[PDB]
Order: C-alpha cells, then structure tokens, then sequence
C-alpha cells in the first residue's frame, strides 16, 4: 500500500528538503 502521506517515507526527504535550517537564522 503505497502511501504518499507515509511520513515513514518523508523521512528521507527531510534530510535534504530541510528549510528549518534556513529559518533557525529568521524565526
């Protein structure tokens, strides 16, 4: 059962698509 909102899954973009890092400087 492929799941698209699997967060399991979206671990593995987090690792890249990680903005927080961005916005620790701002917010």
């Amino acid at each position: 059962e492929k799941d698209l909102l699997a967060l399991d899954k979206w671990n593995s973009l987090w690792s890249w698509f990680d903005i927080t890092k961005w916005l620790w400087y701002i917010k």
